[PDB]
């Protein structure tokens, strides 16, 4: 269940957080701009930079807390409040975040592995109507 993906997660977050975010960019390359140290690189690239690990570990260890606070996948709005008022996020809207949850969603979908992709789907969308609710256009 989301318990056991949240440990099969942070077992491995180094390798999930570099896969899932280059899953992400991959299926919407209009996000990459975003990011503009990670345009122009390849996947094997960017895992051979040393910031690209550091970013993708500190966001997924958050997504990883935000999600074991969680209960029966409704977020906590104070880690909703937080995602919202970080400086590196103010150009955001949820556009942004469904975007990365439907990209996560289905590459848990496509993997050799058990996730409960259902409750992921559902947590992205809870936690789309808490940044909302926080003040994220
Ligand atoms: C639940 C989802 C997300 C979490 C938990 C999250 C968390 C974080 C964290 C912890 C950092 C700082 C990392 C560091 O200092 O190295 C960060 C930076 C950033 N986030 Fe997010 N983020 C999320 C979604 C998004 C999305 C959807 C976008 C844009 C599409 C985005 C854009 C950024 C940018 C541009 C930065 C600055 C890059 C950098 O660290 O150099 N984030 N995020």
């Amino acid at each position: 269940g989301f318990k056991q993906d949240i440990a099969t997660i942070r077992g491995d977050l180094r390798t999930y957080a570099q896969d899932i975010f280059l899953a992400f960019l991959n299926k919407y390359p209009d996000e990459r701009r975003y990011f503009k140290n990670y345009v122009g690189k390849s996947d094997q690239e960017l895992k051979s930079m040393a910031k690209f690990g550091d970013h993708t570990e500190k966001v997924f260890n958050l997504m990883m807390e935000v999600a074991d606070r969680a209960t029966d996948c409704v977020p906590l709005a104070s880690d909703a409040n937080t995602l919202v008022q970080m400086k590196q996020h103010s150009s955001l809207t949820t556009g942004n975040f469904e975007k990365l949850f439907v990209a996560l969603v289905e590459y848990m979908r496509a993997s050799g592995q058990s996730f409960d992709s259902q409750s992921w789907d559902r947590f992205g969308k809870n936690l789309v109507s808490a940044l909302s609710s926080a003040g994220m256009k």
